[PDB]
């Protein structure tokens, strides 16, 4: 499948160079799969979800997104127009607030949530969380999406927007889940993004164009929108049956494209999600 005038993100993701504006995907499009976006709340009522996103949880008063980073993070997860996977069913968490604020305790409650409530829905292709949050380094969230992940989930998760080494970061300094930078249009490191020897891969980060709140639209840039990229790479993956949860982060970057980015420190991963579609 082709989809013209695409976000620069979604064309760079099936693409072996930057400059072009076509997303190529197999039509499968994570049809079967799940992806948790565990944020401040997801718009299901936006058209461009088209009936496949519900919230399914919140800590809060609502679970109406009051915010729009959550619709934006699912949006390029999973919408028609501005996501990966165009076929997913999104399911929202709502563990930030609407000045998209959280306490690490109920984070955590949310990600533990997940791992149970994966085992009350319908995905046989496989579950993504998406975590485009995080604050300094906590030992408990950490062990949080190391569980989330050891329970069967593709944890991808934001390298953070610091421009500083990722280590002292959490939940991106957990080994075991997909620590995803940010990078730009012309192959840069977004100049926010983290780095260091605990990222996995970047993704697409800057001026990106998604959902928002009230039914529209909007760009913006952060670590928090190169996640959900990999996150719906992994659906898709998943759904074409190349990957499976416990192995699709390593398998992004198994397939990566591979040395493309400028501004990469040295001893961070030179490694851009790709999803290899050769239509």
């Amino acid at each position: 499948a082709a989809q013209t005038n695409a976000p620069w993100g979604l064309a760079r993701i099936s693409s072996t160079s930057p400059g072009t504006s076509t997303y190529y995907y197999d039509e499968s499009a994570g049809q079967g799969s799940c992806v948790y976006v565990i944020d401040t709340g997801i718009e299901a009522s936006h058209p461009e979800f088209e009936g496949r996103a519900q919230m399914v949880k919140t800590y809060y008063y609502s679970s109406r997104d009051g915010n729009g980073h959550g619709t934006h993070c699912a949006g390029t997860v999973g919408s028609r127009t501005y996501g990966v996977a165009k076929k997913t069913q999104l399911f929202g968490v709502k563990v930030l607030d609407d000045n998209g604020s959280g306490q690490y305790s109920t984070i955590i409650a949310g990600m533990d949530f997940v791992a149970s409530d994966k085992n009350n829905r319908n995905c046989p292709k496989g579950v993504v969380a998406s975590l485009s949050l995080g604050g300094g380094y906590s030992s408990s969230v950490n062990s949080a999406a190391a569980r989330l992940q050891s329970s069967g989930v593709m944890v991808a998760v934001a390298a953070g927007n610091n421009n500083a080494d990722a280590r002292n970061y959490s939940p991106a300094s957990e080994p075991s889940v997909c620590t995803v930078g940010a990078s730009d249009r012309y192959d840069r490191r977004s100049s926010f993004s983290n780095y260091g020897s605990v990222l996995d891969i970047f993704g697409p980060g800057t001026s990106i164009l998604s959902t928002w709140i009230g039914g529209s639209t909007r760009s913006i840039s952060g670590t928090s929108m190169a996640t959900p990229h990999v996150a719906g790479l992994a659906a898709y993956l998943m759904t074409l049956g190349k990957t499976t949860a416990a192995s699709a982060c390593r398998y992004i970057a198994d397939t990566a494209n591979k040395g493309d980015l400028s501004n990469i420190p040295f001893g961070t991963v030179n490694l851009l999600a790709y999803n290899n579609y050769q239509a």
